């Protein structure tokens, strides 16, 4: 029933894709956060590849991954699995801490480390011994992610902010403004669910990059 | 006010969509110019991630065979663009039954483009078969115009067909399964594309992934 939302903290499109979805859930759009690592999508070791080669969640959690392909590894694993942690509060601290992280690194444009997090909370409302108690199962954690990561695989997710909306409608929805108004943001997904339920089975709709 | 320009190469079908869309549409009133795009070009090996066009389709031999791969599909199209630039050469509905001949010998009939295809998509678009053959014969003059196309659509960045420019740039790729011909179905349709571009939310992108 919810439209599933594939998402990326690194990602400042996935950031508006996701404010956009949490005012429209206000009006009672149901929407369901879920994770889709872009360092793991965009990995050398994935590309071209029938199946998975290299896991996000296989990797440790204060590896340093270099300034190539996997400059990205240590915040984004970091970042999903604090907010798997701050999801198991119920669905409304986890739009908090989501929304509040998301913020943090695009408009205040803080890293994504542990400072973030923890600021993240308490913007977010959480119930912080129970959030570090959560982030303590890090095995658990990970299964949790390695589970979105899959089901993303299964849908041949790329990149994000990524909606399936049921019934094999699924697509990346790249937009460039900041859409919080509501009117504007209902005007903004009805041109998204329109698109992808035409009669015509239209694909893609892609802007070049001009010279 | 100025056409929408539409970029097709004759070998997709995608584009083939597009144009027949587009031919509908015009027939309520609103323009489109026809222009090309090439497929092999713009996949080109020696194109690849760079600032500026390395090897440009009009550069080639008309008998000439690209070779191995997407690269066997060169002769073909250049000389279905060639040919298509000599029937425009007759006016713009002229043009268009020769697109739309040519796309649905190629898509519908599954014919290859070699000449037999243009000669045929020549008598069903009522060309001047004469005026035609003189005009082939500009090979020069063709190749420039298609050049003209090519280096245009460079400039905008395009990378698959159809790619419509609606002006003001605001230009995307198009892409759609179903064969839309009914006026009110293809103006919906439209009318979902304009309505993306447009945004003030600025879309640049909405993008079916391919399931596992």
């Amino acid at each position: 029933q919810p439209t599933d939302l594939y998402f990326d903290f690194l990602c400042p499109y996935a950031w508006r894709g996701v404010e956009m979805a949490h005012v429209l859930r206000g009006s009672g759009e149901g929407f369901r956060l879920r994770h889709f690592s872009l360092v793991q999508g965009n990995h050398p070791q994935n590309k071209d590849q029938e199946t998975v080669q290299w896991w996000l969640t296989d990797q440790p959690l204060g590896a340093e991954g270099g300034s190539g392909y996997m400059k990205y590894q240590r915040p984004s694993l970091n970042a999903f699995l604090a907010a798997h942690a701050a999801a198991r509060q119920g669905e409304e601290k986890s739009w908090a801490f989501a929304l509040a992280l998301f913020r943090l690194h695009h408009e205040d444009k803080r890293d994504l480390d542990e400072a973030a997090f923890q600021d993240a909370a308490t913007r977010a409302g959480l119930d912080l011994s129970q959030w570090k108690q959560d982030r303590q199962d890090e095995a658990g954690l990970r299964r949790e992610l390695r589970a979105d990561l899959e089901a993303a695989a299964a849908l041949g997710v790329f990149g994000t902010p990524t909606f399936d909306l049921g019934g094999g409608d699924v697509a990346y929805f790249k937009f460039e403004e900041l859409t919080r108004d509501p009117q504007a943001a209902r005007d903004l997904w009805n041109l998204f669910t329109s698109t992808l339920r035409s009669e015509a089975r239209v694909a893609t709709i892609r802007r070049p990059v001009p010279k």
